[PDB]
């Protein structure tokens, strides 16, 4: 087989590639104005409408905590807003606000700057290729 | 046109490192090691006598937690920190009998875990996926 050289095993390769985008994102949109993670719970608040915080997890891939932590630090921008669920008056319910569809709609042209930027010199067929097996990866 | 973040290779790959992390961490329980301690070891192994400049090379992790790593592992008698003769300046850091033993004991469960990580992929996929990973990572 040959010794063992993390070097060449796959999760090495995800980390690094994971870190040079997430630096690539945060030399694009500063870091100040808004994180990827707080980019992508408002995305998914524009895209799904009034969501709860089941799917904001389901929808955004982030766990249950880092969801909620989001929530808060956008909530206090008026960036999100936090309503009672019209079918459990215990429950919350997340939508979007007009500052925070402004934001969402002034990033979007620099998070498509950073996935050109982060696919680098790699191919239209490459491209499709590395987004196909991430998502296949993804899943059991 | 429309930006859909979900399929955007952002998300994607945090996704699959998450899940990747996830699997290592569900395999090689952080009270032993973590992936940058394990890693940290494995250039040790790999390379002998190493310097910060060195063990940062070939571990793609940045010098100050690189530094960090090192720390908590010197403290846990698992590497030792030994100055070099030939500097004031430079750091340069051994493995320890215990050090070994506790790489090799984990070699095989990181293999096992770059196996899980893979998922369903065919072998072609798989190709493709380190080739892609590692193409990208150069620019
Ligand atoms: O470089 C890393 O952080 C790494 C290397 C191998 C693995 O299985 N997981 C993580
Ligand atoms: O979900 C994320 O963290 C993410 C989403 C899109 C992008 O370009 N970068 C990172």
């Amino acid at each position: 087989p040959g010794p063992y050289h993390f070097s060449e095993q796959v999760g090495h390769l995800l980390r690094r590639a994971y870190q040079r985008h997430v630096a690539i994102f945060q030399q694009t949109i500063p870091d100040s104005k808004l994180t990827a993670a707080q980019f992508v719970v408002l995305c998914a608040l524009r895209d799904q409408g009034a969501c709860s915080l089941v799917d904001v997890v389901k929808a955004t891939a982030i766990d249950q905590a880092t969801v909620r932590g989001v929530i808060e630090r956008l909530k206090a921008r008026k960036l999100l807003a936090v309503s009672h669920d019209p079918a459990d008056r215990r429950k919350v319910l997340v939508t979007l606000t007009p500052d925070g569809r402004a934001l969402v709609e002034e990033m979007v042209p620099f998070a498509e700057q950073i996935t050109q930027s982060t696919f680098g010199g790699l191919n239209p067929a490459e491209r499709v290729a590395i987004v196909y097996l991430l998502r296949k990866m993804s899943d059991a």
